[PDB]
């Protein structure tokens, strides 16, 4: 019983987070997610302010009202080649990455690793974290607050 949680480099507090190497994340339990980090949901201004500190991706994922890849640098199979934050527009389906959002985190670019998990509940799951750098913290726990996201 295990879950992958993959996690970047802060920029003014924003991180992505992928779930078992694939898109597997609804919006219900990306807040779930982001609330076991003490974190939230970015809104569109903080996820702008993170892109400007350097933070860029090549996943979709949950802010608070859009699915979002923050882009600098122009890739053709990363946002259809734009740059700032490409919103995604046209999808049929439901399940994503997520960012976040910690307050408590450094105001520029913080690529120090993840070491903690600090707000998980009890429960069955070995979670762990995977850095970029392949460093891990695991801890048993619980995130889900949502019965159909487990
Ligand atoms: C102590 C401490 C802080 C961290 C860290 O990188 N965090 C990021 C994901 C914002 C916070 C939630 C734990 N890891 O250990």
């Amino acid at each position: 019983n295990q879950i992958d949680l993959n996690v970047t480099c802060r920029y003014a507090g924003v991180f992505h987070v992928e779930k078992n190497g694939r898109y597997s994340i609804s919006r219900t339990e990306a807040a779930d997610l982001c609330q076991a980090f003490n974190s939230t949901l970015p809104t569109m201004d903080q996820m702008k302010l993170a892109l400007s500190k350097g933070f860029e991706t090549c996943r979709y994922g949950f802010i608070e009202g859009n699915v979002v890849i923050p882009r600098i640098h122009p890739n053709a199979i990363c946002a259809a080649n734009h740059t700032g934050v490409y919103i995604l527009v046209t999808s049929n389906t439901s399940h994503y990455d997520t960012y976040c959002f910690n307050a408590s985190a450094p105001p520029e670019e913080d690529c120090t690793s993840v070491t903690d998990l600090p707000n998980s509940f009890d429960g069955p799951v070995t979670i762990t974290i995977v850095n970029r750098d392949g460093t891990r913290y695991s801890k048993k726990g619980e995130y889900r607050t949502h019965q159909e996201d487990i």
